[PDB]
């Protein structure tokens, strides 16, 4: 195995996959690692199982549809993967923890969101369909820049969307377009 966490690259106390070299802090895994199951399988496994089983799930998508479906086992796994593929990345520090606004000339959103709120709304089963994570997951990236207006710091929201979308189209297997 790995002797770092996959997703923050740091050492400490990790879990290891039985079926693959990754490693993990337990809550870095989503879900939060498990407590017993020997062998235990990680998130990438698990979703690379469900492409197995069905190889036909890897033709194009259209985003609309997916969207629209509920949050069945297998569409909660892939909302779970496609957090922890944003957590993968270290600029989502900025989105994890709940922000505060006060900035000469700006006002704070409606309604905040960041990454940790999103983790647990998981966890607790809030979301009936992919839609509803998927529009909190932009909101995050939204609310960023029509706060930062013309600061350049706007870009990290740009940077971590980019990284969000990327990973949507790859998992849920959206048809590639120009
Ligand atoms: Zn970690
Ligand atoms: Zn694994
Ligand atoms: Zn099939």
């Amino acid at each position: 195995n790995s002797n770092i966490c996959e997703v923050c690259n740091k050492w400490g106390r990790l879990f290891c996959c039985d079926t693959c070299p990754r490693s993990f802090h337990e809550h870095c895994h989503i879900p939060s690692v498990e407590a017993n199951k020997n062998p235990w399988s990680c998130i990438f496994c698990r979703i690379k199982t469900i492409q197995e089983r069905c190889p036909e799930s890897q033709s194009g998508h259209q985003e609309s549809e997916v969207l629209m479906r509920q949050m069945l086992p297998e569409e909660q796994l892939k909302c779970e993967f496609l957090l922890l593929k944003v957590y993968c990345d270290s600029k989502s520090c900025f989105f994890a923890s709940e922000p505060y606004y006060n900035r000469e000339g700006s006002q704070g959103p409606q309604k905040p969101m960041w990454l940790n709120k999103v983790k647990t709304s998981l966890n607790e089963q809030m979301y009936t369909r992919v839609e509803g994570f998927v529009q909190d997951m932009r909101l995050i990236f939204h609310n960023h820049k029509e706060f930062y207006r013309e600061d350049k710091f706007t870009r990290l929201g740009i940077q971590v969307q980019d990284i969000f979308e990327k990973n949507f189209r790859n998992i849920f297997a959206i048809q590639e377009t120009s």
